[PDB]
């Protein structure tokens, strides 16, 4: 389930996922949809750092922009994280199978 | 809560693909550092370093079998963070799917 | 669906600058084409096309006074179109807030 | 009544003056749409959509709404509102000098 292709494909992913600040920024945008004027506001953290974390966030699929006429705002999107945790559940299910096998086999008589 | 720091130390340590390399030789057999470095181009002294981070978030634990150290992957943290993924998700999915009905339903 | 086509008529009817002054003036008080013309910046030719389209949409209508005809502005026929405007604009201000209250703070 | 009010709602009573931009506005009063549903919808060709939309938004009578690939088109009621309240003014004020110039006629000797 690790294969290189899956760290490949969920690397921008963790890499997003990696850093607290970013973690405040998709708990408030999960919350309600915001500026990047409200998030400036509400964190210390600069304009210029949010619109980095946004455009990071944005390219790995973790926040769409949404744009009602001229008003820019941003959401988070659960669909990135319900693909990473299947994939972390796969894994931790191969294993569990794995150390299985090794628990019953020191058993074998 | 610690969450999001627990969270943010997880992912820190999947992040790094010299990390992946290493539980994905976990993944399939628990191995001493010694393996490890004779596995993968990466010297004794950085598998110790990244066997820590992997350690200090909970992936990988290390265990004391006759003469030598092995290392083995832990699932349990993969669930757990996979569980608080599916929660997090779960919301913001119900949020979105408010959202497209009350401003698109046809 | 009726109401369309005559919502349609109505602003067709208000779009244009000089049927504006013309029915304005009528708001004001009825008269005939003639004092139309007398009392106001336009050709009598203008003065003919406009009521007769201001006639046609049912903002005005002619009434014989006399040895006259006069022009009437039908007071009823703006009622009867903000109160149209007043319905559909509540029906498109609930679906904003509707939409509004799950995606923003409020 | 003045001619201030017509200068300012001119371009609402232009694209108020379409029976067409009525169907329009009547589906995106609705539901939020593209430019492609409202084709599905409506027998009135993609740049009659396409021409009819630029209109509505010039004058406030539609906003768009981007969210990804999508674009979508919203109808306010905010002009409808204001047109409502100005006609509803003038009639009014019709009804009022009607009521004036009759005791007027009913004083003259």
């Amino acid at each position: 389930g690790m294969t290189v292709g899956t760290y490949a494909e969920l690397a921008s992913v963790f890499a997003a996922l990696s850093d607290e600040t970013r973690w405040e920024i998709l708990t408030e945008l999960g919350r309600a949809d915001q500026s990047a004027s409200s998030l400036a506001t509400r964190l210390p953290v600069s304009r210029q750092a949010i619109a980095k974390h946004l455009n990071a966030l944005q390219a790995c699929g973790l926040v769409e922009s949404v744009k009602v006429g001229r008003e820019i705002r941003y959401r988070a999107l659960g669909a990135e994280l319900n693909k990473t945790a299947r994939t972390l559940e796969r894994i931790g299910a191969e294993w569990d199978r794995r150390l299985a096998a090794i628990k019953q086999i020191a058993e074998s008589m």
